[PDB]
């Protein structure tokens, strides 16, 4: 319950998936493109490719990862897509 903001997630991504037997909430902060799950700074790979970023973070007995894709001239607009077990994950946006 932060004492600020209201409805602005342009620089922050979120994903809700049933993990660990409960509604696992994942968030991708633009600050360091890090992943936040169960109130615990996840550990990604931070591999920068020719175009886009492949965040590789381990989750218990599973292998999840955030598929990032840059669009525009260079870094105009970037979109992150969480994936768990080779399965796309819906973002809070829309």
């Amino acid at each position: 319950g932060p004492l600020g903001s209201e409805n602005r997630s342009k620089t922050t991504s979120t994903w809700v998936l049933r993990l660990d037997g409960e509604d696992l909430r994942v968030v991708l902060e633009k600050d360091t493109m890090d992943v936040w799950c169960n109130g615990q700074k996840m550990e990604t790979a931070g591999e920068f490719v020719d175009d886009g970023t492949e965040t590789h973070f381990s989750v218990g007995n599973h292998d999840c990862y955030i598929k990032a894709v840059s669009s525009g001239k260079r870094k105009e607009g970037i979109i992150h897509t969480l994936i768990v077990d080779n399965r796309e994950i819906p973002e809070l946006t829309q």
